[PDB]
């Protein structure tokens, strides 16, 4: 049927050569059929791993380690755990992702009979709790033999140091081998007890669920989980030869997708180490990168990996441009590098720039399957470090993985540290995001992120480039004073 | 009255209104783009509102990277239209005089002014005092203060110093 | 400070792909070398934006 | 202080007059017949959960049962039952 030609096709967006980046262009409405609700943003990270939602947390360590990927893993996305770190604290990082499951305690904190009450408030004090499962030997492997809390230890004075006060297993409530939280919920209903502990059929201690941790179950619908159901987790890895280590324990960890993590993916030394995973791990998926042009793209794919990493220099810390000169514009480099990858089946991570939903949309339309984040998904509950105030404002730390602050555990700095406002918890910004991405799917015309991408390649989907004047005009002008 | 006027819901609301109400004229939109006016323009509207974006209010650009800049819409949608008998309004963005006689030049038949007709006598709701001037609220229909009556903002809200009477 | 320099023109090399400054013109006359242009959108996405307050 | 009504003068006098350690001053108390929506609404008004039961609803009968938070916590909104009590 006849549609008035009216815009640009991406094809022809691109053809001028001008460095055009998120904020150059804008994306033309098309016809809405359906409800902003009804859009699908079923995602390929890699080859074979395919995402419910487009979202990643950055591999940097002010960003990613167990808990933000829990939290981005069962909001849809997933994590890549940082490396800045020994090779068995990445490993412990992606050994609590692969073995955490809703309700159920993970590493539990469990005593012997002969510890002391001093030893159980010792644990109050460090860890912020007291209900503390006794076994046989001490932990996790053996006979539960009873339980302590703080309302066994209330009313002994400091004068008592006695070993453990402990309710014994013939008091007990516990589930039998392994439980749906249904079961669960009857017996912590029925019982008014604080802790159910769940034995063996030898009875061995083997997990335990908290009342507090059970009434805060809720629907993860769109938890990115593995075959055996537990939660997926990725991990950033280096391309010397120490970190042939890394690969061994991260492995053995259960990891299920490496990021190799350079500013210039197209080396000799990556593609040594692509083909060294490819035949050591061939159960094992590589995204390799950065990249921003099509050449560093060919070598990346002949040398086998299954996604690639697109961005350099458009990050919110980064200086990479500004002392080596070398980079490219974020818009161009995710058209041109994911119109290239697509040849050959391999999905692009548009890694870096993005600040608002639009930058989202946008990158996605590029042709971008993924949408890496450092600085939006930073300074929240799961980011690492912790907070510090400064002209009454919770601010956290926010370094970039090649500045000073970051490589002193002569050298030319190529990033930045600096700090970012407060932001809330993962469970309740993606939210945003996600109902951001489907509303301006929406107002596109496309009812899932592969038809957008489907139009943008076919020519349907229209662009159209921004002067100045045109961003200027696309904020907010003329008000005296507005808030948000 | 929408952001996006090309959807289902405002041609089955326009293919009512004809049917329902003949002696009513109706205005779509608002749209950006000649394919919009199109499908309005064969739905039955008898005008087009113009506009994406360029509110002086309007966040929706950088919220769902959705738009258009003004200039180029207004001649766009309005060189289509034309061959209709259909006119549009130049909505949004109008600050100046200039802007105006750049709208009406492109080919817009009227100009829908919010912020520039805020402030006044005659808007609605009451003047308050910052900083020893006089100021009214000025806000968009899709910001958090005025849709409260997860949901995203599409507008902000804000203030305008006081104008006088629409009749000066 | 020309160790510094010296350093960060050897890195920017090395990321170009130039194992010398007389392999970098050979590169750029024979159009091996590729370049583009920067809108100011890219300059300004090139610097550093986004944060509360960083420090060099 | 006398700013304030005579009987308003005289309920903090009787509040001191009438304390003891340890001990709860003026305890929220319910009915059979009260919602666990009740035990709620004392909640978010107070700041506490445990409530005894007892047949006049204050202070002056026989103490049938106890209502508290873990009598509560896995009751979803759908249910708005009478006294859930621990009985006597
Ligand atoms: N994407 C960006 O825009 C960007 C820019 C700068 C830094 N970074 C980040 O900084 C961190 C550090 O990585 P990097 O960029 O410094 O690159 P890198 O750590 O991979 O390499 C740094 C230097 O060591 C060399 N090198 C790497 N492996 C080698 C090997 N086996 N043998 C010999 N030399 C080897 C490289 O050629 C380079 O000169 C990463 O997290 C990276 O993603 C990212
Ligand atoms: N500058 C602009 O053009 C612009 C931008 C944003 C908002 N606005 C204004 O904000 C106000 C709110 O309008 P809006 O933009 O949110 O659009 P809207 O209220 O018409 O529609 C909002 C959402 O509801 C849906 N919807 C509408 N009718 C429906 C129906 N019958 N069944 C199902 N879904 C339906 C739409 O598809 C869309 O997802 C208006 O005053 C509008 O002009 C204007
Ligand atoms: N033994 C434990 N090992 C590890 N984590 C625990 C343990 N006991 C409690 N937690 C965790 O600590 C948090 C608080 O738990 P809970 O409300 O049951 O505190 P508690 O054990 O009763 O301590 P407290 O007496 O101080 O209140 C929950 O997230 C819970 O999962
Ligand atoms: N599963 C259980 N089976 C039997 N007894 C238990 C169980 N869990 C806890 N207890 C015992 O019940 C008593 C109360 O502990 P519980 O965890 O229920 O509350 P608590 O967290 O100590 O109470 P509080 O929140 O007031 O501090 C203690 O004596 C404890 O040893
Ligand atoms: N029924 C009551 N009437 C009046 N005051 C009460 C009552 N129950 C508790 N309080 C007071 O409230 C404070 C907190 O008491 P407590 O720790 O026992 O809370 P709770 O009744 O268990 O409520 P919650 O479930 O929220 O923890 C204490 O100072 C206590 O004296
Ligand atoms: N004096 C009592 N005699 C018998 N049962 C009681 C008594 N006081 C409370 N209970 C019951 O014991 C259970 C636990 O109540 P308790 O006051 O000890 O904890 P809670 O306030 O409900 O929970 P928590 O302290 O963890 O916040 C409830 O089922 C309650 O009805
Ligand atoms: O210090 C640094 N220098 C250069 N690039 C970095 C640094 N740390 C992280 N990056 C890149 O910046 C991306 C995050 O971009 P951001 O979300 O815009 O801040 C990461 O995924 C990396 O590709
Ligand atoms: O909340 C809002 N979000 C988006 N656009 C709005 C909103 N409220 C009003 N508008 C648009 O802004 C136009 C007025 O533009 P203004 O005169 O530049 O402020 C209106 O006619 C609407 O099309």
């Amino acid at each position: 049927g006849y549609v008035p030609e009216d815009g640009l096709t991406a094809q022809q967006l691109f053809a001028s050569a001008d460095g055009l980046t998120y904020n150059d262009f804008l994306i033309l409405p098309g016809f809405i059929d359906f409800i902003a609700d009804e859009v699908d943003l079923t995602s390929a990270l890699t080859r074979k791993i395919t995402l419910k939602t487009p979202l990643i947390s950055s591999p940097m360590d002010t960003v990613t380690e167990a808990d933000m990927a829990i939290a981005m893993a069962l909001m849809g996305g997933i994590g890549f755990i940082h490396h800045n770190c020994t090779p068995e604290f990445q490993a412990n990082e992606v050994r609590k992702v692969k073995k955490f499951e809703q309700g159920f305690i993970t590493d539990p904190v469990v005593l012997s009979p002969s510890h002391t009450v001093g030893d159980v408030l010792e644990a109050k004090m460090r860890h912020g709790f007291s209900g503390i499962p006794i076994t046989e030997t001490g932990t996790m492997g053996s006979k539960l033999v009873g339980i302590v809390t703080s309302r066994d230890i209330d009313f002994l004075a400091e004068k008592d140091h006695t070993t453990l006060v402990m309710t014994p297993r013939i008091e007990l409530v516990v589930a039998p081998a392994g439980v749906t939280l249904k079961e669960a919920n009857e017996i912590l209903q029925r019982s008014k007890k604080g802790k159910l502990p769940i034995v063996n059929d030898c009875d061995e201690l083997v997990a335990i669920i908290a009342r507090t941790d059970l009434k805060k179950n809720r629907d993860y619908p769109l938890a990115s989980k593995d075959s055996q159901k537990q939660l997926l987790c990725g991990a950033a890895v280096g391309t010397r030869e120490d970190d042939k280590y890394r690969l061994d324990l991260l492995t053995q960890a259960g990891v299920d997708v490496i990021v190799l993590d350079s500013s210039q993916g197209n080396s000799v030394y990556q593609i040594a180490m692509v083909h060294y995973i490819k035949q050591k791990y061939p159960h094992l998926q590589v995204i390799g990168g950065n990249v921003v042009t099509a050449a560093q793209a060919k070598n990346l794919i002949d040398a086998g990996v299954d996604g690639l990493r697109v961005g350099m220099g458009c990050g919110s810390i980064c200086i990479t441009q500004e002392v080596m000169a070398c980079g490219r514009p974020q818009g161009t480099a995710v058209y041109k590098v994911a119109e290239y990858a697509r040849r050959f089946g391999v999905p692009i991570i548009a890694d870096g720039g993005i600040q608002t939903v639009g930058h989202v949309v946008k990158a996605l339309a590029l042709g971008a399957s993924t949408v890496m984040m450092g600085s939006l998904l930073a300074a929240t509950t799961e980011a690492p470090g912790e907070y510090f105030f400064s002209d009454g404002v919770r601010l956290k730390k926010y370094r970039g993985m090649g500045s000073l602050d970051a490589m002193e555990k002569v050298k030319i700095a190529q990033g930045v540290s600096g700090s970012i406002q407060d932001k809330g918890s993962i469970q309740k910004f993606v939210p945003y995001l996600i109902a951001g991405i489907q509303h301006g799917c929406q107002d596109i015309g496309a009812r899932s992120l592969s038809v957008l991408r489907s139009m943008m390649y076919s020519g349907e989907l229209k662009f159209e480039k921004r002067t100045m004047s045109a961003q200027i005009e696309g904020g907010v002008h003329g008000l005296h004073s507005y808030t948000f």
